[PDB]
């Protein structure tokens, strides 16, 4: 089972700029080379080139709707292709709106996939509930079937077909949810482990339950969309929306190690690393490093250590 | 069930000054306005005016006995009043000696109340055990029935009548207890969860047990006296007595979220925030912010999010 | 049961210098004086004087083999002596290679001892598996019986006789293991709780299991070799090999408080504190302080507090 890194240097999903530098920062830290040290075969598709849609007027409150919709349609095609060839796709963010194309493309090949969303946010605001027209906080809204027709068709997203049900997604790390978003997750019966559930159960029981909930009845492909801000700012400070009281570096790697062990990881998103948002240079390094470590963990790197087979190290 | 904020800008309870600025700092951060966004009805009683008792000579080792006793008697009257009207009182500290008047006044209306004391300290030194004559460190001593007559009557506190039994108080976050205090808690059989119990059980099991212990036999009003230094200095640095190895920001909010869910919160104290004790401006902000978050959590704010009822956000 | 502090100002175990200043740094913080405040009788043996072996040519890849082997043989003699007199030995590190002499000397008196190794590393590389000829990372290799004859006899260590079986050692805090080391621990069936086990079980269940594994069948002397880097760099930054995602300050003290309570602590190592490796002065202080706190914890200091017996503090 091969791995294919796909760079999504896109930031139109939010008002700030910088997140598009995420892929470069991750590559600069040797993400690709390090992944090749794992048991997986790695191919680098490179960074996608996003054609900016000229005169991309706001759709009501939604900002850059056509540009975000275009970039995502292109990502969806790329991901769908690698998924078709039977490889595991790894999208390096810019902003989380790219999860639309990533999950959409993944679903075209594995419609029965489930989603594990690690984030401090639900990113489930609809074009009608957002306070900011930022699409970075609306990904899940365009992806959920139960939300189809709950908001006006946004220009640039007509190609999107709701691919996952509220029952196939599980959030982990929630701690900054808007009223409308909270209304949506409760009304839709979405499974989640906000920081309070993590504190109560412990990351161990949490992963145990998310797997039982998403995989108990049937084993299907796992799509992990990891927003770096799901971890506490003390670990991933270089993000647009840091929120205190986050998952620890350890819980982050625990989540990933467990996902690796299921042997069902099919798609991965490493989003929101903004190299321009560090108070100091080492804060960026610290954020980039942990994102890289999380990715490596997803593909086998265990904290207890790793060693190559058929190798009598003695 | 209405909420009434009562400011206790008092710092005579300790040698340092600055804690009296706590209420102003908390209000400055919008604590009142933010509370109004909750499901609770909020009224601001304002800050009490403390008449300094002139020529307040030390009683043996105890410092400013008359001034601390007076300020507390006044606080006890105010709190007793709001409690009588059926509102939940919220005292914003200065120093923890104000817990004497706050808990005393609370007990006049709900004598069967229990106390959950979140602190790095037991604050149970008597006028005979204290190394420093600081009344900040002696609150529980004046409040416990089992300690009545165990120390000479201190000028200014004759109005105080021990209102809670050793069996009705539970400590959480202990990690800096004097020999005499340790002797007192063990000899009195006081229930506590020091940092070592928290590490062992997890904050989840801890709240589970404190409620079983204090509420298992009978459901009664809960008085939460929260010393900000109960959380690690990395979260609430702006306090007079920081102690490493404290509760985390998350465990702090977990405690509060759980207390809210009992529906029994009757009295609250947010003490020890000293705006003048930050090594930098943002350490004060960090301390004030978390104190405000803890207060909001006590009244409904959940990390998983909140939404208003009878509101089809969609 | 008396305590005897033995300084091991040695750093030849690694390429960098500075760790030999560890003992001085710990003493400078009043470690000795503080220990005397505990219920234990304390004697300071002082710092050993290590005769540098001139012309200490590398043995294949292994650096300073004769000097490290010599220092350890001397330490082994000293520790064996204090152990014989029925005192608990406490070795203040330089580097962890000194665990060879420390554990070897300890074993001469208590051959049935078990080892609890708190470290981010297994330090079990053999002179054949090390990428660096650093003996700081090969301690356990020279100590394990199952590894006897698995590598060429290194000059300076002929005096060493494998004293512990793979079944008598338990690692805690692992998160940076070489492939060969990982191969060795898995092949040898060594018991360990890497950071992932800690995350899964909680430090409480972990100590519970390490004691059940090492003490369930028979109660025997406990030798605690504590590498300061076992705790996260945020707590012990002043070390040669910091690794993110470490044990917290609290889990560190939990481990020690539990070890104390077994009443079986026989030998202690406080290693890797390098005063010259702090990015700032307070990072050293922070590292030194925590090493000192851990040591005091091993000998009785409880976070819930301590008080002297036959002393009516009231
Ligand atoms: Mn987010
Ligand atoms: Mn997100
Ligand atoms: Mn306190
Ligand atoms: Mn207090
Ligand atoms: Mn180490
Ligand atoms: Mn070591």
């Amino acid at each position: 089972k091969p791995i294919e890194i796909i760079g999504a240097p896109f930031s139109k999903g939010q008002p700030r700029g910088g997140v598009e530098k995420g892929p470069a920062a991750l590559r600069k830290a040797g993400l690709v080379e390090k992944l090749k040290e794992t048991e997986y075969n790695v191919r680098d598709h490179g960074d996608l080139a996003f054609v900016d849609v000229p005169n991309d007027s706001p759709f009501q409150i939604v900002k850059n709707p056509r540009s975000v919709g275009k970039a995502n349609e292109q990502l969806a095609a790329v991901v769908a292709e690698t998924q078709k060839n039977g490889t595991i796709s790894v999208v390096l963010g810019g902003d989380h709106s790219m999860a639309i194309g990533s999950i959409s493309g993944h679903a075209r090949v594995h419609p029965d996939l489930c989603v594990i969303w690690v984030d401090a946010h639900t990113d489930i605001n609809t074009p009608l509930t957002t306070s900011s027209g930022n699409l970075c906080g609306q990904p899940v809204a365009f992806l959920l079937k139960e939300l189809k027709g709950k908001f006006p068709d946004v220009p640039g997203f007509s190609w999107v077909t709701p691919c996952i049900s509220a029952k196939d997604i599980v959030y982990i790390g929630l701690r900054d949810v808007d009223p409308g978003e909270h209304y949506i997750i409760k009304t839709l019966g979405i499974k989640y482990f906000s920081m309070t559930e993590v504190d109560k159960l412990g990351i161990g029981k949490v992963m145990e339950e998310t797997f039982s909930y998403l995989l108990g009845r049937k084993k299907r492909p796992i799509h992990l969309s990891f927003d770096v801000d799901g971890l506490d700012p003390v670990f991933t400070p270089a993000t647009g929306t840091p929120v205190v009281g986050g998952l620890s570096y350890r819980e982050g790697l625990y989540i990933t190690e467990e996902i690796y062990k299921t042997g069902l990881l099919s798609g991965l998103d490493i989003m929101e690393v903004n190299p321009t948002l560090g108070k100091t240079p080492e804060e960026v390094t610290r954020t980039v490093n942990t994102a890289v470590a999380l990715t490596l963990s997803c593909f086998g790197t265990k904290r207890e250590g790793n060693h190559k087979p058929e190798t009598d190290y003695l």
